[PDB]
């Protein structure tokens, strides 16, 4: 019993980060195999930032200008190259500590584990939600950027996040393994800003199944509703449209605890009109949106 | 910026999880240098859970009655004790991976990480509480006893908890890692149940902290009260006291943020009195009890 923002072991991701220097500047970085990947910002400078080339200030770097450091050893750097938004820098040993990997894209609406590091030495672990407009609402400070998000399936991490920068309004922003933004944001300065969001509805269904098995009931009622009429109260308060996609998804939920899917949207219209009276779930006073139904099969009974 | 439930990384803790099997009981244990730490309860039998006495079941049984399994290798026991409610399983094996380590119990209102075990693999990582009423409110399932809860300070790991038990309302028992029960909890079968709980005052203070450090001002007022009389409402709404040292102890945070703590208190007590009115805290419409003054500083600016 219990229901808890839960994140994946982090031990197997701990033994692949390490620390990458360029000039003064210092960040976090990834060591798979021979290679180690880090944001290109790390070859930025202070008169840099507004309208960098990369291509130009990469094709000015040496291999001698990068350090970097696994715990108290220094890996010799013999190869940089660029992709995308990433650095890739081949070093001359690889990586004892490499786990069973992939680099796997995220969709807005899953969810994922960040190693929060700084220094190349991890600080902490959290699990975050892809939001749909493509920012994460992580935990970070000056120093964290090339921090990784990963997923750990039996033995094998399908990282999905580096972090590169905090937008305005404190969200954070990066890039897929191959370098590639999740949405429209760019690694430099800019007035960019996270778009409007919105509420991850599969997910907050997901989660009602979850305070039913830990036997919290008391939103649930008698009353069936229709996708279509379900999804027309979703559009009023900035949910996202429930697909049968979504509906299918739930099925295992669904036949754990006997309540259709349709019967639990029924809940959800009316915990939205009406609000919790006060009450709360799994220890929570709103309907929280980052836990997938994978997350809540994984973790409740 | 940004503010979660952040555990420290669980690598110096998954290289030291074992799987402990007595019988068809397979539970986790903790193998640091050459002993297997577990729950005494793992040499209890269907027809034993009323009113065992273990110091009877561990005579009857021999070394070659432990089954302890590390990853893929068996570990050879040379020798069982009891201490408290814990075993120890003296292995011919010194754990290559053992931290450096310490074993030390915690306060209520203090917290910690627990890696959730099953079959001694780590399955998930949570930052938990030690309640008021020293229950913890984790997530666990059958098979999961033996995980541990623990903090690190540079290198060394100082374990503080080892999961026993779920209560009736679906909170979680344990001991330290000396074996002796957090609470008035035994690790027998009775109607035991946790005690009323109370709100720990100085962590949601330490909480208000970390959202005005995040930006979240809107609770913030012009008044400020005295400790009585903050008491006095406290009580009212089932939080602890607040000392003089916790208001020593929130120094560094009423420092950063020029906020007296009487002054915070102030807006405690209208909170209390009034409710958020609709409005969030840290993605919170609760206020928010398991981060203490020092999880604050630690993931904070
Ligand atoms: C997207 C991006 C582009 C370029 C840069 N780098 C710079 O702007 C930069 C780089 C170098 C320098 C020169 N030196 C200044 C002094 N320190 C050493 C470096 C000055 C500025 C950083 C970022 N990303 C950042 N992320 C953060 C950040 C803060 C908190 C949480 N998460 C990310 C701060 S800057
Ligand atoms: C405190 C305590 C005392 C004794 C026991 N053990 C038993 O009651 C017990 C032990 C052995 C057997 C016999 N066999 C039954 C079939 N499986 C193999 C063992 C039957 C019952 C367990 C516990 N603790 C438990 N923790 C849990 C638990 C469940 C969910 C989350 N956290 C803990 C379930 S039982």
């Amino acid at each position: 019993s219990g229901f808890r923002k839960m994140a994946f072991p982090s031990g197997k991701v701990e033994g692949c980060m390490v620390q990458v220097t360029c000039g003064t500047t210092t960040l976090n970085g990834l060591w798979l195999d021979d290679v180690v990947y880090c944001p290109r910002h790390v070859i930025c400078t202070s008169e840099d930032m507004l309208n960098p080339n990369y291509e130009d200030l990469l094709i000015r770097k040496s291999n001698h200008n990068f350090l970097v450091q696994a715990g108290n050893v220094q890996l010799r750097v013999i190869g940089h190259s660029m992709q995308n938004c990433v650095l890739k820098l081949k070093v001359d040993t690889a990586n004892p500590k490499t786990p069973k990997y992939k680099f796997v894209r995220i969709q807005p609406g899953q969810t994922f584990s960040v190693l929060a590091c700084y220094n190349g030495s991890p600080s902490g672990v959290y699990q975050c939600a892809m939001r749909p407009n493509f920012t994460i609402k992580g935990s970070f400070l000056n120093g964290s950027c090339g921090s990784v998000g990963f997923n750990i399936d039996y033995d094998c991490v399908s990282f999905c996040y580096m972090h590169h920068m905090e937008l305005p309004t404190g969200v954070h922003a990066g890039t897929d393994l191959e370098g590639n933004f999740y949405g429209p944001f760019v690694d430099r300065q800019t007035a960019q800003a996270a778009g409007t969001d919105t509420t991850i509805t599969v997910n907050v269904l997901a989660w009602l199944y979850a305070a039913v098995i830990n036997g919290d009931r008391w939103f649930l009622n008698r009353f069936t509703t229709t996708l279509n009429d379900f999804n027309l109260v979703a559009m009023k308060y900035n949910y996202e449209p429930l697909t049968q996609d979504h509906v299918d998804i739930l099925g295992p939920l669904s036949a754990q605890t006997g309540i259709a899917v349709l019967d639990m949207c029924a809940s959800l219209k009316e915990l939205l009109q009406n609000g919790m009276n006060g009450r709360t779930i799994l220890g929570s006073a709103l309907l929280e949106d980052e836990f997938t139904p994978f997350d809540v099969v994984r973790q409740c009974s």
